[PDB]
């Protein structure tokens, strides 16, 4: 069985349980209908693929649903589809793995709910979304670490913006799970060592697809801190005194710069909107967002297509069949929010620039525009294809070849 | 001398030659103040490096500065560096080559002559512009031909739309000077076989890096025909009710449609404008366009970044110094449009949106938009960043490799 096949089933079944398991479970409160059959899918494969594209308010999902997104993003992160696999390719390191997985866990969920609970702070802000401090907890921390960055609040970390507990306490755990897991596997070997030898020194890497040479962890956690911080230098020197970032602190907005900076990469949690943002900042986010996640710079079947040549592809789908509002609302619709939101369904990261209806060319009839934060494109169509996307992009590593046949000078 | 500096100079210099002698030639009657100097190296510069990047209204040269960037583009054209770099290489292709280039420019410079004389139709149009039919004709052969696009007319080839004389008379050489150059070389040359065998055969390829195994050319004339009858396609399924489309006829829209698709690829001729088409056919322009001319689909020094991630930067640079006008005229100045733009400098095209005025968000002031074709971006900072880019487009042959150390999964 090709592992392609097995890992497109494996999310297409539970993308399926996800979504019938909602649709089934009391939505919040009662006078919220239902959201349409489309919008429950999408938050399915949206939690699944681990990712965001919120798609449907947070805070119309009950404290039941919100439990079953959590256990369907979680069936669904990097770190326990390599476990799964690994359980497979043993029929020892599968347990090392739980075990740092169920830790890092524990101690996110035990120390955002003692933030959370002993200093106020930003504590009443959930208490009147609804949402419960253990449950609100729970979801931040089977999301964050699968680096998927659904956040119980319709606001997302906005709300949690101008207090910088829930910016500094969760992002550890987008850095411990998506991104640098290899090296802190690693490091974290290197103490278990007093007790596995085989695993560390270099060798046929035990089949392990998430493990690196020692010289590849030390240079991958290179180019995470060189893109972070230049993302957090580039974002600091150009939204410092924006409108959006004019009420907070300076320790208090480089807090939230820096969250920006470290989960544009594979997470997707916002603290900031990216519509009030210069387009050389969203720019610099996609070209840093694009990029997988194991992307080293090493400084010492012909019919498929490239990464960049699929995406472009997506992109023409995305503008060609949702006309009529590009060229009726262009500033929303600008090909550069497109571009934004297909390159964050592949990149997994799910960010969106939400769809303010000020922004609108021109304010026509009643528009009394969502929270959900750029719910795709508003169509169908859209939405189906940028599933397609999603799912083409969470199962990456099994395509990031392509090209070949298409033999350039 | 690696070739990459010999020819960066040959550029250069050629360039900077081009721009004093544009200075220093009288301009058009006497009531055009001389543009600044910028603007003068800028048609330099799109002149050299065949590409377009009009920043000047052709309708403001005299008819002496037309035959000094005449002269400026056919040295810079492909086939020209092609054989001073053989010149040099030999010290008997370069025969052959040269006598092709000669013929095809004469039987251009013969026949459109011809047509614009005999049957008047599109005649009076460049006799009241104030240029000559033999000098229209030269430009346009040496422009076309060299895959410069650079139309002596204001208006580009939209003043011959609903023409079609002049847009199947030229495309043919855009299709004989740039991408099937290399089928055309050996096609001819089995011509020539009655009379030179070790140039056919499989070999060493004669250090000729514009000659190609039998095998690609037949797959390279494939990709090519498959590429621009996909442009034509999207193109007359999108745009051909369109409100830049609607005076013509089916046939002499048609014609348009196929001058745009062959055009977009390395070219930059342009009988519409890129402002009233939908986004989905120009990122297939712009998709079509990144890609390098003898680029094939074969179905049988780590400092540096590869192509797209050059490009990425440059696009970052130009949306990070050209703040204040993108968030104040979003319409015009919409990524979509920079993006186009910083890909038609490096794909040598020299495709613009232009900068009809009538899309500004709000008209404030005096606002008597130039006919020039967005120049660049307005700004001394992006001109020059826009001329690098074209630089480093031109000679992309000896970069096209990149990435290396940025090591993906």
């Amino acid at each position: 069985a090709h592992p392609f096949w097995l890992q497109l089933l494996y999310f297409l079944f539970i993308s399926l349980l996800g979504f019938l398991m909602l649709k089934a479970l009391p939505m919040k409160t009662s006078m919220v209908p239902r959201p349409m059959d489309l919008d429950l899918i999408f938050t399915s494969v949206s939690a699944t693929t681990v990712s965001s594209m919120v798609a449907v308010e947070m805070e119309s999902f009950s404290n039941s649903q919100l439990l079953l997104i959590t256990l369907l993003m979680l069936l669904g992160g990097e770190v326990f589809t390599s476990i799964l696999g690994l359980y497979f390719t043993n029929a020892l390191l599968m347990f090392v793995v739980m075990g740092y997985h169920a830790v890092v866990h524990v101690a996110g969920y035990t120390a955002i709910v003692v933030y959370l609970s002993a200093v106020g702070g930003a504590g009443a802000v959930v208490a009147g979304k609804g949402i419960s401090a253990h449950t609100f907890a729970i979801f931040t921390v089977v999301s964050t670490f699968a680096n998927c960055g659904f956040v119980p609040t319709n606001e997302g970390m906005v709300s949690f913006r101008s207090f910088p507990g829930l910016l500094l306490l969760v992002m550890p755990h987008v850095l411990l799970g998506n991104t640098l897991f290899p090296v802190f596997l690693r490091l974290a070997i290197a103490a278990l060592e007093r007790v596995l030898l085989i695993r560390r020194r270099r060798g046929g890497g035990e089949g392990y697809h998430h493990l690196l040479p020692s010289s590849r962890t030390r240079f991958l956690a290179l180019t995470v801190a060189v893109l972070v911080v230049a993302q957090l230098a580039l974002f600091c020197a150009m939204e410092w005194g924006s409108d959006g970032l004019r009420g907070l602190t300076a320790g208090q907005k480089l807090v939230g710069a820096l969250f920006m900076a470290v989960n544009s990469r594979h997470s997707g949690e916002m603290v900031l909107d990216l519509s009030t943002v210069s387009s050389a900042v969203v720019v610099l986010y996609v070209v840093m967002m694009y990029l997988p996640p194991y992307t080293t710079f090493v400084p010492v079947q012909k019919l498929l297509m490239s990464p960049l040549s699929c995406l472009a592809i997506f992109i023409v789908v995305i503008c060609i069949t949702e006309r009529r509002q590009i060229a009726d609302d262009p500033i929303n619709y600008s090909v550069l929010n497109i571009v934004v939101e297909v390159i964050s369904a592949y990149g997994n990261v799910g960010f969106s620039t939400g769809y303010s209806c000020a922004r609108q060319v021109r304010p026509d009839g009643s528009c009394r525009d969502l929270w959900v934060g750029f719910s795709g494109k508003w169509s169908k169509q859209g939405k189906l294809t940028l599933m397609a996307v999603m799912f083409y992009g969470r199962l990456k590593k099994f395509s990031l070849h392509g090209g070949q046949a298409w033999k350039i000078e």
